[PDB]
């Protein structure tokens, strides 16, 4: 096949996408090996769905898992009577998600199941894939001319030829695996047939953060979480936290082999040590640098120009309440906390005003890292650990470091309850989840 694989587009067809997902156990050919995952219509990643505006979604998911599931409709701003996350379609039973893709909205967004206290092992095992909102910016030339790639960045151990069980540890720091693959494959190779490349970039891994690098060339952000950016912003490297998109353009500038990197990046995971009358907790320390991908250019790259703009960013009302959300960790039990409460389904913890804007302070005073997640409401990220965000986009994931304080600009869209949770799903699992209701 081709040289890059890729998941199977499924396409809306006259505006509707009709199509029937089972989640199964499923033996598959798996980076040189075979191993049983759960997937969604017998993939890993599960088939990349693509559509546009004002498209009728109807997404009937199968369960045939031992265990109930459901589905995130990650980074959509649509209903959470549809992206529902207190749903359990039992084992054998189906389900009938159906909405209308929002007119504004364009970009790279995902599925994947979202039932409390079993979200890491499903992830982990291979529940997941993308969801693509074509723009009819996609036309103007810069863009059009441009070869474009998804990359979903997820990793993997393996263990009897299934997806490794979590230990205890791994439900303190989030699992990471051995395997880091790209599209289910392990270190393929991107023969670029032209000069400029536009990358959709998910991070689809349970824990495991991407601080992505490309060997003699910078970055061009074109697109956050949930939309694009005002213009192209030229970066050095880009930190894909768990949840989180990006789109960018890469301008290749000369002919040969550039690795696509995930440089050390310390997210604050810890393990254990005992030298004499110690057994406390020790920094893991920093990840070990992986190549993702190789990325061979063509003869004489000629890049396209980079476009002078894309979507103007909406100017916003004044905000209408601020809220302070205080992340904190109990790592020898697992336990996570925001405002030093677990996770209660019964509970509404927060009440807002459809249609108001919110400010919302997320605050990190634990010692990892914390990618902040919130249904349905996409955000502006105005400033993180006192620093100005260097562009206007709507996002959905935020990551927030030790001591930092995230301030955001939340716009409330569609009443109903919904929740907000770390995107380290086993801290979801483990009590880091929270209630908003919107009337
Ligand atoms: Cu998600
Ligand atoms: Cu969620
Ligand atoms: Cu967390």
């Amino acid at each position: 096949g081709p040289s890059f694989p890729e998941p199977k587009v499924v396409r809306s067809q006259g505006g509707l996408l009709s199509l029937k997902l089972s989640a199964t156990p499923t033996p598959l050919a798996i980076a040189g090996q075979r191993a049983t995952l759960l997937t969604y219509g017998g993939s890993f990643p599960g088939p990349t769905l693509r559509v546009r505006p004002r498209d009728t979604v109807r997404l009937t998911l199968e369960n045939r898992l031992p265990e109930p599931t459901n589905l995130h409709w990650h980074g959509l701003p649509i209903s959470p009577k549809v992206d529902d996350p207190f749903l359990e379609i039992p084992p054998g039973e189906s389900w009938t998600y159906e909405f209308t893709v929002p007119k504004e909205l364009a970009g790279t967004f995902w599925y994947h199941p979202h039932l409390h206290g079993r979200v890491a092992p499903q992830l982990f095992a291979g529940l997941l894939g993308a969801l693509v909102v074509e723009s009819s910016l996609d036309a103007i030339p810069e863009l059009r001319e441009a070869e474009e790639h998804l990359l979903v960045l997820k990793d993997l151990a393996l263990q009897g030829g299934r997806p490794a069980p979590h230990t205890p540890m791994d439900w303190m720091n989030g699992k990471e695996g051995d395997l880091v693959l790209v599209n289910g494959a392990l270190r393929p190779t991107l023969v670029a047939q032209k000069a400029t490349l536009r990358l959709r970039l998910l991070n689809a891994s349970n824990a495991r953060y991407y601080r992505l690098a490309l060997q003699d060339h910078p970055l061009y952000l074109i697109a956050a979480d949930g939309g694009f950016l005002e213009e192209p912003l030229e970066v050095s490297e880009l930190l894909l936290a768990p949840g989180e998109r990006a789109e960018v353009l890469v301008r290749l500038r000369k002919e040969g082999r550039f690795l696509l990197q995930a440089l050390p990046y310390d997210r604050g995971a810890m393990g254990m040590m005992d030298m004499g009358g110690m057994a406390h907790a020790m920094p893991q320390g920093p990840s070990r640098p992986e190549t993702l991908l190789y990325l061979i250019a063509p003869k004489n790259p000629k890049p396209l120009p980079l476009p002078k703009a894309l979507s103007p960013f909406p100017t916003l009302p004044a905000p209408v309440v601020t809220r302070r959300l205080v992340l904190t960790e109990d790592m020898m039990a697992a336990r996570f906390f925001i405002n030093g409460q677990v996770f209660d389904h019964r509970r509404v913890d927060l009440k807002g005003q459809a249609q108001t804007v919110e400010v919302w302070e997320v605050e990190n005073q634990g010692d990892m890292d914390h990618p902040f997640h919130l249904h349905v409401h996409p955000f502006q990220v105005l400033s993180v650990g006192g620093r100005p965000f260097p562009y206007r986009a709507w996002k959905d994931v935020v990551n927030l470091k030790a001591g930092e304080v995230a301030r955001l600009l939340v716009p409330l869209r569609e009443k109903g309850r919904t929740v907000f949770h770390c995107h380290i799903v086993e801290h979801e699992d483990r009590g880091m989840m929270g209630v908003l209701e919107v009337g």
